[PDB]
């Protein structure tokens, strides 16, 4: 819980707390002489710095406006009467690299953003932080640096993507993936399949559904790190703008209060983090993610934890992809904060937990809308979605150190079936080419997929919509040590533990082998018995490292298991 | 050599070998709807995609300008038949944090930003990279990029700041930093300090004497993967822009050649940067950047190639911080063009190495103009300001993996004296305020300053000009496991390895011990005999690392040693 990681500051009620150290001293000449040269007067030298810190990118939507809002965000820091320094970091598309060896370069891109921004706040000495971020794994990544640093911070949203529309009829990215099985099935056309790939994006944000993006943005909006309403403000909407020109006040009221990210991420609001990820229907991605910021401030946060939250709280909105609606849809019936109003009011959120407003979540509902009058997106308690959450944590023989599946109650109780054993999502998608009928009744494994084995854990689509559309959705299981983004109508897991590459169980099943997935137990079991098991283990090696230089070298040699978050940095 | 980091393009004369990946299966629609969004037509998706990577920040004056050139890039890109897509990584200022724990953040930067290129180049499929640095770190973390990728690309430098003017008084960071010395010497006034400090940087631009970006941009110019004359151009100069809208058309020829950094970066380009560094008087740190980037394109560099290089070319150039003129006075005889091609007339370089331009070193060089007939900056072989290159390996009893320093010749041969060893830079400079003449006729060992005991291994001024100003310059020596940036006019040596924390004799070091510098021997020695050391050793234990956490526990974690570059990823 002692973290030692960045400098500290070199007293009470100062505002330029680290600036100080380069602004003050005289043997800091050198520093004040580049600060001239930026364009600082002496009396701008007085002032607290702030690094703004975008994600901006020309080649995806979800980050080519963050250059826009950074301007935004500058310009209100500087009314607010400090100085605003922006500087910008890398991120990827995992809508550009998913299906392709470019997205084992994309978990650890979260972790590279924690990186770059705890870097350059250390380095140049700023006082505080307002990140924007638009894209999965940027949000989190911005907040595991505002954690490392304790130093006021506010994440700004980038915003969501608009859904596209063309002669009556809605796209958005869903539809541009699901377009190709829609023409290999021959439902539609190679022109219709084009026309969903001109109007899928008409410009900027992040996934409109209930993918990483949105359940972050929601998680850490519920968590406090952003200001009401960031998360669920379209990206192009005229209020995120606006948004961006006041996170400069609430920052100099959280300079005056030195209301710091360890003062605001705490047990208490990280479950209630997880509250909203149970109550929207959040990813499984967010197990990964929630587990790092808790670690970035010197906290803990299990499995265990995720599934005794999920017991705790039903799934009750209507939104993607699980259900219908969006985020837009949220928007328009009172947005974020009238969500977790409801959820306060069921007493499943605590309200005394302090936000980057300078005030408690409670103060902050207190005077917002509720939800709009006859909404049936978020259900009532009386009738949930699902009586608990999605998230399921499932151990067992094969899964000993834990796993993450998302459970509808649509799919039983019990799955069992031979196993069908794949390394690498490469032969898995050939065999079910060449030969879809012997899928029907195995339970799936792709293993080799996990932090170190993928490496890079990827996520993987394919395999999903490859069994859908050979009629084998609630036919087969499917398991991996990587992650899967889609949904199938069946048993689903992913973050098996250990993974394959670290000698875990899932790196000793054999084709045949018979499989049982008990949810109401949380096991993935073997028929094989313990002793023969451990006969298999003996006998097993590690395989060669698939890369031997580079960020993903780097990667293999630092990432922690799925359990632990794959934190990279202990 | 075989080096396994980056994805493998999915044939020839092909010019989009890589995003062909995205932008040509059907099952990668997803893929092309987010391109289409971005704002790609049909056509654009048959065209090469170039990532365009900036390093720009708006805290440092190195790094300020350099969104405005990356808009030229991407303007030159399209005016070549190509679609650029900018997105930009961290940097952080040596002159901002030099003095201040923010330097520990520094070095490792470098590899931070390979990383981030590396990262952004495989998710996003690109075909080719053009990068525009403008900081010490950030030229050497570009290029390893490339080279791990091995995807054709130039590096556009940023340029150098041009030197500030205020009263017939030429002022630059130099300047800056001298000001609190002559302020506590009483040479100046408290508002003559002031008056350093306010015209010291007038503008954008790296620093301009032959400190680490100068080195390294005329190094990477020299090594061929910088157009002709990249490293001379002043950052504010109309010429930088129009480089930076011709890199376009460079890059489309190098597409068509497939000329990939692995073509260009070679043994004997290497060796013509390297040649570069010695006859201009270049940085130490060049040392830990060649090897680092010879390491990325699987090649070897040791310390014993620079001892080579050092031995078989001249010290020619009057420029700072050995001499007195600075990278604009170059670039008006000629530029770098007209240095390197009197140093291949004289046979120093290789002409035969393939560049950027298409061309080889010997062809670009056929058509420049020579140096200003009558200039007094480049100095005839006949008449050098040394002998050999300022560069010098030390090893010995003390430093038995190496160590590297800047030796002008002027120093002697010889120094022995007993050792005054301090345990970090905090310690050395309150002993030597309290009693500086306990100082003279020492051998001062700053040790703990290594990649991982500093860790960062941060670059350290503040030992050196404390001291020059107690007039202790020639009459005593300067070692540490890290890095010294002034020139005393005695002894300095750094990068001494093994480390301290990793247990070299230079963490066995006494205070009284008598240690000798030998030049000719090259050699560090202790009069302490090879048993006492050895028993010293046997009860030595490694302190406990600084850091526990965040990035630069991840730099202790990967980092090799400074005779190996630093490098993370191996
Ligand atoms: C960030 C780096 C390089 C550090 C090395 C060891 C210390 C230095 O002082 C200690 C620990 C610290 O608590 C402070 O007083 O500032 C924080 C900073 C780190
Ligand atoms: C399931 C399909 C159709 C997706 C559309 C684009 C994204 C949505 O969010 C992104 C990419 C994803 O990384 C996540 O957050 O889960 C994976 C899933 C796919
Ligand atoms: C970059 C990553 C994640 C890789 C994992 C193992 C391989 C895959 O194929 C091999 C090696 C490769 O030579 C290719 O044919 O493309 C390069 C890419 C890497
Ligand atoms: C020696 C003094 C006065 C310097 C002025 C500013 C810089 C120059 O270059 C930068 C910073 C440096 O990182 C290098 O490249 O060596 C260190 C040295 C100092
Ligand atoms: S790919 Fe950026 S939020 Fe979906
Ligand atoms: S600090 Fe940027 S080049 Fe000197
Ligand atoms: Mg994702
Ligand atoms: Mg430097």
């Amino acid at each position: 819980q002692s973290v030692t990681a960045d400098p500290s500051p070199p007293d009470t009620n100062k505002l330029n707390k680290y600036s100080s150290r380069i602004t003050e001293p005289k043997s800091q000449g050198g520093s004040q002489a580049i600060l001239h040269g930026v364009g600082l007067s002496d009396d701008d030298l007085l002032k607290p710095q702030i690094g703004i810190s975008s994600v901006w990118y020309e080649g995806n939507t979800c980050n080519m406006h963050l250059l826009k809002l950074s301007e935004a965000v500058k310009e209100g820091v500087e009314n607010a009467g400090m100085v605003g320094f922006r500087f910008n970091t890398i991120g990827v598309s995992d809508a550009i690299s998913m299906g392709t060896r470019g997205m084992c370069f994309s978990l650890q891109s979260r972790d590279l953003i924690a990186d770059s921004i705890e870097t350059v706040m250390s380095a140049q000495w700023y006082d505080g932080n307002i990140s924007i971020p638009g894209c999965d794994k940027n949000m989190p990544g911005t907040i595991m640096a505002m954690g490392r640093l304790n130093r006021p911070g506010i994440m700004v949203y980038g915003g969501t993507i608009k859904p596209g529309h063309f002669q009556d009829k809605t796209y958005d990215i869903v539809s541009a993936f699901q377009s190709y099985g829609e023409f290999v099935s021959g439902s539609i056309s190679d022109e219709q399949r084009k026309t969903v790939l001109h109007h899928s994006c008409p410009g900027a944000g992040a996934c409109g559904g209930m993918y990483t993006a949105n359940t972050m943005a929601s998680a850490i909006e519920a968590m406090g790190m952003s200001l009401p309403y960031s998360s669920s403000i379209p990206a192009e909407d005229p209020l995120k703008l606006d948004e961006c020109r006041l996170a400069g006040k609430y920052l100099l009221e959280l300079l005056k209060m030195d209301l710091k990210p360890r003062d605001i991420i705490t047990p208490k609001s990280l479950r209630n983090a997880m509250v909203s990820v149970m109550a929207l229907g959040g990813s499984t991605n967010a197990v990964l993610h929630l587990i790092a910021i808790a670690r970035s401030v010197g906290l803990e946060l299990t499995l265990d934890d995720f599934q005794k939250v999920s017991d705790a709280v039903p799934f009750l909105a209507d939104l993607k992809p699980s259900g219908k609606y969006v985020m837009e849809d949220i928007h328009k019936i009172g947005g974020t904060p009238a969500v977790l109003r409801y959820l306060l009011e069921l007493g499943l959120m605590d309200g005394d937990c302090m936000t980057v407003t300078g005030q408690t979540l409670a103060q902050n509902l207190e005077n917002v809308p509720s939800l709009t009058e006859g909404q049936e997106i978020i259900r009532p308690l009386s009738n949930p979605i699902k009586e608990t959450g999605h998230i399921q944590i499932l151990r067992g023989d094969l899964a000993p150190d834990g796993s993450v599946a998302k459970i509808t109650g649509k799919e039983g109780l019990y799955f069992s079936g031979p196993a069908l054993v794949f390394e690498g999502e490469e032969s898995m998608l050939a065999a079910i080419s060449a030969d879809p009928m012997s899928f029907k009744g195995t339970v799936v494994v792709i293993r080799g997929e996990g932090p170190k084995g993928g490496p890079g854990m990827p996520e993987m689509l394919t395999p999903t919509s490859a069994i859908m559309g050979a009629g084998l959705g609630k036919e087969c299981a499917l398991l991996t040590d990587g992650r899967f983004s889609g949904g199938s109508h069946g048993f689903v897991v992913g973050h098996i533990c250990p993974e394959a590459q670290e000698g875990g169980p899932i790196g000793l099943i054999k084709n045949g082998d018979i499989i049982t997935i008990d949810i109401g137990a949380a096991r993935i079991d073997t028929q094989v018995s313990p002793e023969e098991m451990n006969d298999r283990r003996k006998k097993w090696t590690a395989p060669a490292y698939k890369v031997n230089r580079g960020v993903l070298y780097k990667y293999i040699k630092n990432v922690q298991s799925a359990s632990d978050g794959c934190v990279t940095d202990e």
